[PDB]
């Protein structure tokens, strides 16, 4: 891909901004001093973490459905378990989208995703 | 633009040499250790200084014309004031040319321009 | 030339790996922290050292052939002198190959060559 501001290849990844950028972006005062990595290397790095969180979330979801079934203030526990199961469902959806997308789609905003997991 | 020595894009600016260069030029022993910036950032920086110097030079020119008019060894002061008015006349033209030109045309040799102002 | 891993130009030279690489290779964890130079400058630098070592090795070889001829445990000295003359023959051949080859072929493994000279 190519940068909107500069038109150069998007091969670097800024951690603080959690945003893909080119070298010229790295040298500007906007991203000056930040820590920047190679897009491919960080892509391999985060892909594993989001996959792991995907398996963990799937297990937790199966357990949540089992618990919700067995429950059938038990009603309150059922409701809260339902809302939680929904939130997890959406999270899993986003993780699958990122894992099947391009490296840029995966990295852009990964900080927010990992914050959401925790 | 493209580099004569290397053929790469001219996107960096070396302060010590006050010359626009590419990354390969930055990494050579010729410009090794110098401080280099992004052409756009230093372009915005110097544009303001040459604009300010433009206003200042215009004021000094108006005042010079007023003084020369009122003078009309006062004659010697008239002649010298005339020569000065000529030099400034050229300087203002150069400042407008640079300010209305591209970033490269503005930065190339700006050191000599600012040296001329002072 | 172009990089196998990344497809970018091979314009840099890693001293530790004594290997020509592109910028992306420089920023990977593989070559992170290493000392990297411009390929052309180090090529011009090493060309002179291998040329000097070439002349020196040629002189030493002529002297070695003269000594081996004059020898005709002197026999043991003849044998060892012969083996040495062979090793030098191969070294000189490699030096000529590198000096007439491309910058990459010259630099790739130059550390091993200079170690072989000594
Ligand atoms: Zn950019
Ligand atoms: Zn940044
Ligand atoms: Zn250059
Ligand atoms: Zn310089
Ligand atoms: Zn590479
Ligand atoms: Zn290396």
């Amino acid at each position: 891909d190519h940068c909107a501001r500069h038109g150069e290849k998007l091969l670097l990844f800024c951690q603080e901004d959690s945003k893909v950028i080119c070298w010229l972006c790295e040298r500007s005062q906007e991203h000056r001093g930040h820590h920047t990595f190679l897009m491919e290397e960080v892509a391999q790095e985060y892909h594993v973490k989001l996959q792991t969180a995907l398996e963990m979330l799937r297990q937790k979801q199966q357990e949540a459905e089992t618990e919700r079934n067995q429950v059938a203030a038990l009603i309150a526990r059922g409701k809260a378990l339902g809302e939680q199961t929904q939130y997890m469902r959406e999270l899993i959806s986003e993780l699958e989208h990122r894992l099947q997308g391009s490296m840029m789609d995966l990295l852009q905003g990964v900080d927010g995703i990992i914050k959401r997991i925790e």
